């Protein structure tokens, strides 16, 4: 239970 | 200060 939501912003990276 | 560690799973979206 860290904090924000889920880790880190998205699912993935860039574009695909 | 939602939960977890970020804002999701990674950075943007697949992978670029």
């Amino acid at each position: 239970v860290g904090a924000x939501a889920x880790v880190x912003w998205x699912w993935x990276w860039x574009w695909x």
